[PDB]
């Protein structure tokens, strides 16, 4: 039907980030209305919660023919709610959502900020609750941290389970990239899927993009895949965490200071500029703490570096040529 | 209809610029949101991304009349959508957009800076997603450079195939510029052609220009097109790579101080001014290394080429005679 | 309508500086759209842009009834374009200004420095040129030389036929003249007008401003026009070539020293700083070579004229009245 056939629960990898998430839903497959009948779900995007539910509806309708579930997103539950209002549509809207034996729901996050459709699902809530139904609701936060959501829903949604999912693990992401390539029909090295699974790593989706984008280059190239075929068709695609170190580097290639006047402590404009300039840059863009910040920094007391800054920014406020330079500052050094 | 009847795959010159876009394309036109529904090309301008929309459109409308394809670029879906948003009608612009069984949406980084559009989009793609149409997106640059995209966007950009495209070769050059020239129905000679090419490498869009230009320039002066005659034509038409030696000769134009001056131990400012005008003025428009363009002046240390563009540095943030004399010199240099 | 009746292709006199874009804009009047779709043309002033761009609006109009052709300015534009994005009624603006059949878009450089104002152009460009409807562009520069243009809207100036204009030669001039006073309804004398076209070759406009002084002093004086009368009508009205003989005899008359002991070899003071000033000046107001100006110096060196040069220079940057005297003398000699 409504389900994607690719999702579902054998289709899924277990891991240690999503093992709680994955058992609660499973639990509630095999027992509907009964275990956890609020069940809430959130995490990060591209981490697996719309294929978690899609195996929940296809467990459910396998298991029970004559089950109606329901799976949706908030988006398009505000749409048909508004247009049922607009063409006197309501009561049908009611007599098909309120009915249902399961429901899901996506990114419930979209109802924030909007008063109506979140009364209306606040309703469709209680009464499947008090019809023992089983409700699935899938957010990117947690239910005490949705804005412009009303102590009610907030209560409600805190009731039951509440599920979390976290990025992924090098060797969960070997196993999902080996389950999705043993399902494609394609045969690729350890060693290739080891350099994609290191490489790429903030979601899954692109895990999925850069194998099939690596695949698809062998492919034309007409070779088989191997680790440097890998390396050169993943290099427009490859975070750079910046150091103390690493932005001093940067501020002595960019206005290049020699690497010792910063700790010397001559008082001259000429040799104190480039020192307050990357001490307030230092201080906006590291999480060093102050006094660790003075310490490399020609071990000088949080009392310099306070009014460095200070009258950096003070200055920073009003003339613009060093504010070009340093916006170019802040554009290199990434 | 929409579509441009020139912008086909018979008229797209394939060269290892433009092969694996090519290859993705032809790709998706024979298997329409079977193959790699989120297809992603980017490359630079006059590049050929439109001729490749539009050809896997004509493809797939050629293959298979029915089916429902779109073409469109990101500015006409914003506007469309902002109209929706302010005539009462976003449920027409969601039947009209959503129901798309291929969807070619171009130039994406537009969307750049508009949220309420780029949800829109955002619930668009996971529509046209979920219901197996192919959409297929042009863009400037990758998902991960564009400013201002939320990360459920850019993980969904970088879900499907990801491809690039390279300003053509030489021969790639002569060869759209035969078909260009076999178009329109007249002979040229391989000299002009090879003329032509080797004097431009900007992009496509220009080698037309510069052909049709030579053609029409032909026409009025009543003679044959000829090597000597393209040059004749393209005189206004027709970049210069700044090496350190033509800096060098530039500044001793200018200021004509004598080739071993530079290279002299003398310590006296008349001497040295110059020295480090010179030195900055590389250093601020040159790719070389510091040490390199060091031994090259006069075989110096790094330290006093440190001390000396960074006092020019000062007297150049306060004085304005020598602003204007800088600017000279970077205007007549290029 | 927006066009003018004077400015017409019959109107227009071809000469060598404009027979290339008289030849281009007719072929574009006769077939809008489909022979050079993205025409630029770009000139001096008062040289016949806007008439020849009123010329070709005027063809297309009087040839189809049925074309929607718009001329306009580019700050007709962008007041528009900005008061409709100020008054909330920007899709107006869209629909009147890419549903137009020809866009005669005039002084195409003032779009420089207006960021969005060139990103609507843009659009329209890309709109207009998308559904084959004819562009004409005017400026004073080439497209290369417009500042603040991004390569996108110059690589659509380039990409089809440019054009260019050269001030007019005199037997042009005296056809331009004969032609507006044939125009006009008046017999002139061929003496008057070739004296006009001689002792005025600036554009157009000073051209007509010139014969309408004498038309008018004559007038007058109610006296038929003569060479005498339009000499003492133009009078009022009406550069040289700086030569270096005459640059050494102004400042050896300043500064108290004959004309034969410019070449001698004395190394006193008073005849020496005069000398240095006499070449600095020629250095810096005319053109000639460096060598030839040595030879005119009784073969001086490269190295002292470097030398004097730099001393000269140096000496006037810290003083003031200095730099009066030397603007007294080009005063003088302007
Ligand atoms: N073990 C796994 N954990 C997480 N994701 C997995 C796993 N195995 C496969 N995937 C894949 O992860 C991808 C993430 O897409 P998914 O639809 O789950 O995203 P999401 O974060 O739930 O977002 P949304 O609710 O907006 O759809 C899917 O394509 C799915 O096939
Ligand atoms: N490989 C090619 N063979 C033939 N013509 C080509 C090729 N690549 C580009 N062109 C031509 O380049 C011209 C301008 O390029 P085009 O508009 O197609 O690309 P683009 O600038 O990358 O696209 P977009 O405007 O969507 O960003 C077109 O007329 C097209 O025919
Ligand atoms: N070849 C020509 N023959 C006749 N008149 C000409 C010619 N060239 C220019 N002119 C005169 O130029 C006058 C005005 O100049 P025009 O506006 O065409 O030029 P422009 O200064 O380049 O334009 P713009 O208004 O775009 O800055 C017209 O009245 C026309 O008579
Ligand atoms: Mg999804
Ligand atoms: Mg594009
Ligand atoms: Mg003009």
């Amino acid at each position: 039907n409504m389900l994607n056939p690719k999702y579902t629960f054998d289709t899924f990898v277990i891991g240690s980030g999503n093992r709680f998430a994955h058992a609660a839903s499973l639990a509630v497959a095999e027992a509907p209305a009964k275990a956890y009948n609020p069940l809430f779900i959130y995490g990060g995007v591209g981490l697996g919660k719309t294929h978690l539910m899609h195996a929940i509806g296809h467990y459910v309708i396998d298991h029970n023919p004559s089950a109606k579930v329901v799976y949706l997103s908030s988006e398009k539950f505000t749409n048909e709610f508004i247009n049922s209002i607009r063409d006197n549509k309501a009561v049908d809207f009611r007599n098909r959502y309120r009915n249902v034996d399961v429901l899901l729901i996506d990114d419930i996050q979209f109802l924030a900020g909007k008063e109506q459709t979140q009364e209306e699902f606040f309703h469709t809530f209680n009464t499947l609750h008090e019809e023992s139904k089983q409700i699935v609701i899938s957010s990117d936060r947690p239910p005490k941290e949705i804005p412009t959501l009303e102590d009610r829903l907030r209560s409600r949604f805190e009731w039951g389970l509440i599920t979390d999912i976290t990025p992924p693990d090098l060797e969960t992401r070997i196993a999902i990239l080996r389950k999705k390539a043993k399902a494609e029909g394609l045969d690729i090295p350890n060693e290739v899927m080891l350099y994609i699974a290191n490489q790429i790593d903030s979601n899954i989706r692109e895990l999925e993009g850069a194998l099939i984008r690596v695949v698809a280059y062998s492919s034309l190239i007409n070779k088989d895949i191997n680790a440097d075929l890998a390396a050169e068709a993943l290099k427009d695609i490859i975070p750079k965490v910046i150091t103390i170190k690493e932005i001093q580097r940067v501020v002595g290639q960019q206005f290049n200071i020699k690497l010792e006047d910063f700790k010397a402590k001559k008082r001259t404009k000429s040799v104190a500029f480039p020192r307050q300039i990357a001490m307030y840059l230092s201080r906006e863009m590291t999480d060093s703490s102050l006094p660790k910040i003075g310490e490399e920094f020609g071990g000088r007391d949080h009392t310099t570096v306070i009014h460095a800054h200070e009258k950096i920014s003070k200055l920073l406020a009003d003339d613009e040529q060093l504010q070009q330079h340093v916006k170019e500052i802040k554009e290199q050094l990434k």
